């Protein structure tokens, strides 16, 4: 991840002027609309929290967490750790970052910082649900100037995106004022 | 340098009881050693600054400022960043590590954090003096309860080190109180 630390802009988009910010999030949704669109129900719900942290989550049947043969690590955090752009590239530009995957009726939890994990990736608890759940902490030290999420950029991109991807419903919740949004679309 | 990040304990020693951040100056120590010995004075000055910061600097050649053709960038740089556990541990383990190098003529500047260089090393002017210097502040995400250095454990290194590196001086200053001590066999 050393390379994308170097350089955020190359890989990211300009971290001055917001546009680079919200590419993060969009990086995340298309992770999550991958997820999604295998599985029957579909739904991601993007939830803008009140500390600007940004949670994506899918009901879908949540990312590998096995033991990655040669890397030696769980398959999830070789996905978050090994480099659209990709989602190491999210988790290195995030000064915290946190994964729940919900598979095989295990809970699974790992907390990152910089891109680098706390600890392994490991099972907390028991569940019946399937699905994916990232919630990022945007770095301060590489976001400058604009550091919050406008609500109006993610809520039309996700309305553009619920009419290319049919039966995935996507959810846009803002936790600071309540303002939320349901994108829904069958056709096909 | 992710792996150092991910389990600094296991390059560095204990993060919490002291042990880990002492080692931070010792593996600077050691490279400083060595430059030292291949110039003509061979001193070394240790500095315990008052920000909780050390910085070590030797008189010799300086370390290789070309780039190197296989990595791409200053030798330098490929010596702060890639895998005694190396100065690499150091520079991933530092919230800031400043490296000034003076070598064949030139002054040359490079300024990490968390091992992530913010520019490619750079001639930052003109001099008449050879060595190297590197200030490193400890990452305090990294190092806990034990965060500042206490002046006699680095002491007591230095002057194991003075006797078996016979021909090197060894100065260790610290600002904080005025203490100070010059080690040479
Ligand atoms: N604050 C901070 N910034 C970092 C960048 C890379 C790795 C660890 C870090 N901790
Ligand atoms: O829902 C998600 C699915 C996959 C990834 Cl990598 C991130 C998500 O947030
Ligand atoms: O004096 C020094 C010489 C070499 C290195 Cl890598 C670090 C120093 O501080």
């Amino acid at each position: 991840l050393d390379a994308v630390r170097k350089r955020p802009g190359m890989y990211i988009g300009d971290t001055d002027d917001g546009t680079g910010l919200h590419h993060m999030v969009f990086e995340v949704v298309d992770n999550a609309i991958d997820e999604a669109l295998a599985g029957h129900c579909k739904e991601i719900i993007v939830t803008i929290h009140a500390d600007n942290s940004v949670s994506v989550q899918d009901d879908g049947r949540g990312i590998p967490t096995g033991i990655h043969p040669e890397e030696g690590v769980s398959a999830a955090e070789v996905i978050m750790t090994v480099l659209g752009v990709g989602v190491s590239v999210v988790n290195a530009l995030s000064q915290k970052l946190e994964l729940v995957i919900q598979r095989e009726g295990k809970i699974h939890r790992q907390i990152y910082e910089h891109g680098v994990p706390q600890a392994p990736l490991a099972v907390t608890g028991e569940t019946e649900k399937t699905g994916t759940m990232v919630r990022f902490w945007p770095s301060l030290e590489t976001f400058t100037n604009v550091t919050e999420f406008e609500y109006e950029i993610l809520a039309k991109r996700l309305r553009e995106l619920s009419f290319l991807n049919s039966g995935v419903s996507i959810r846009l919740r803002d936790k600071r004022d309540g303002k939320e949004d349901h994108f829904h679309y069958e056709g096909g």
